[PDB]
RNA sequence: GGUUUCUCUUCAGAUCGCAUAAAUCUUUCGCCUUUUACUAAAGAUUUCCGUGGAGAGGAACAAUCUGAGAUUUUUUGAGGCCUUGCUUUGGCAAGGCU
């Protein structure tokens, strides 16, 4: 979210440079789509394991005893 | 002596990736009642999204194509011919020859 925001700020400081100003109509999206996306190949495992865990739990059952 | 494409197998040792995430563990921290969830650095591994080379099979379109394949200077008649030594008989070792 840090990094979307100095993207913003790259992205806002790049462009309000001549006539235009702060005005609500500036669209980039790319870079945040690359960060978001190489986060979501990050924690897609991590997802997978842990609704894994779930769906074991759920189907089953609990072992109390266990590990 | 086709191409494109799909699948499988194998080797990935190149920035396999002119890209970049996460997790575990060993720790230092930051935070700090405590549990996950934590902060940012290192070490140790991993996983995911991708990747390259090779081979096989299949499919559709090329249906061949693609290859491979001389007289006149110095690189051709200055060609012939004889005697002695030796004949070792293809002519050889020396002389006058045109
Ligand atoms: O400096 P800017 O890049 O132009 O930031 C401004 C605004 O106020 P400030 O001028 O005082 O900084 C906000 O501040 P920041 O978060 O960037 O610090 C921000 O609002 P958000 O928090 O919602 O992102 C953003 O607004 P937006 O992204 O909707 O454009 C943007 O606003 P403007 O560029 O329109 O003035």
């Amino acid at each position: 979210i840090r990094m979307c925001k100095d993207l913003k700020h790259l992205i806002y400081y790049r462009f309000n440079t001549g006539p235009v100003g702060k005005g609500p109509g500036c669209g980039f999206w790319a870079a945040g789509w690359r960060v978001w996306l190489f986060f979501m190949r990050g924690i897609t495992p991590l997802l997978e394991r842990w609704l894994g865990n779930l769906l074991a739990r759920q189907f089953e059952g609990r072992h109390s005893k266990g590990v």
